[PDB]
């Protein structure tokens, strides 16, 4: 007798991440006239502050991908 | 008797981020006219001010890969 | 009696990282008029401030790619 | 006696064609496969023949725009 | 005795024509397969023929704007 | 006794043609497989063939804007 | 005596086949299959042709003509 | 004597396929399917066939004048 | 005497396949498949063919003219 072993796994496979704006149109956006008038404020702690018209904001911290293949063959 | 071993595992396989702003159109955007006044103001601690008219922002802290293989044939 | 090992693993694989701002048309933006009119600030700790009519801003920290490989035959 | 004649006409108007194709998203159309198979054929006048699997004809004749315009002051 | 004449026409108006195809999405659209055979054929006249999957024809004879305007002022 | 004519029109106005195919997607577009058998074929007059995968013809005989303006003071 | 006949007649033979027009005279499509068939005596066979035939033993003129 | 006859006339055959149109005389599918026929006699055949055929052993003229 | 006779006419035979128009002539597409067949006498076969035949033994003229 003998032995024969062919090991041929085949990986076609696809793992995609389509994450945050994608493919969208936006046409004549208008923003409007903004006005910020300000007398006698007092702030104690940190200020953050974002004024404007027209904003496209994205923020993609996801959209991460991870593959892990073992092959293990053992005679 | 004879052994004969074949290891031709085969990988053609896609990993793929895509992450952010994609492929978007923005026809004729606007911002509109923006006033910021302000007086008698006091601040303590640190400030961060943004002010504009029109703002497209894209951050990507995301969209990582990582592909392990293994590959272990013992006789 | 004879033993044959053939080891001819195959990599066409691909790992892809599209992150920030790709692809995108931006006709005639308008950034509108800006006016910041400032008396009587005070402040104590750090200030960033930022003024403009249009900005596109892309960030991008993530997007990294690591692939492992590993290929052992023990006889 | 005496006379005064103030002829001053603003025109601001817009006269607008927008014709064909506008602003479309086409996300991975797909014509499929086509066979055109012919044997013993026989033709005694003219022939247009088209083949093909996928088109995006925009055809445009029209559109296009008339001002005609008069102004006429008789003293 | 004077004589005023004060000729002030204001034209603000828009005229506007959008014709065909215009701010569509076509998300993965898909001609099927086709298959013309053929055999035996005689034609003793004039043959226009066209073959194909998918199409998007986007024809326009029309649109297109006419704008007549007359000011005549007589004294 | 005295005469005053002011005759200043003001023209601002626009005339715009937008014809064929203007801000369009076309993101990934796939012609499939295309076969032509032909035998035994004959043609007494004219042939146009046109044989392909994927097309894209942009074809506008029309737009174009004819402004025709007169302006006259008889005294 | 003043002896002048005029003769300026036409005599004319317009015979056979004369300004016909065959536009695109063409055919049904024609298939015959023919298997095991016998013939013992002359065959004549016209499959899909287009003959023109035209036989004139006819269209002859005579002119006589005679003066004292 | 003044004798002046004039001759002017005409004389016209006009025999067989004069100033016809045939447009597009054409035809149907024709098939002829034929097994284990057996033919003794003379055969003729047409199939499909568009046969214009003339003849024309007449049309003739004659003029026959005589003066004195 | 004055004798100044005068002869203008004509004679004219037009015979046979004169100022005819055949436009993309053409045909039936002919397929004849034969398959053990047997012929013991004569075969004529046209197949597919477009044949334009003229034969013309008359289309004669004859003038007789005499005078005295």
């Amino acid at each position: 007798g003998s032995v024969q072993i062919v090991y041929k796994p085949v990986d076609l496979s696809k793992v995609t991440s389509k994450c945050g704006s994608l493919g969208n149109i936006h046409h004549k956006p208008g923003g409007g006239q903004v006005e910020v008038k300000s007398e006698k404020l007092d702030f104690k702690d940190r200020v953050q502050s974002k004024i404007g018209s027209l904003d496209n904001i994205t923020h993609v911290p996801g959209g991460g991908n991870k593959k892990i293949e073992t092959h293990k063959l053992t005679f």
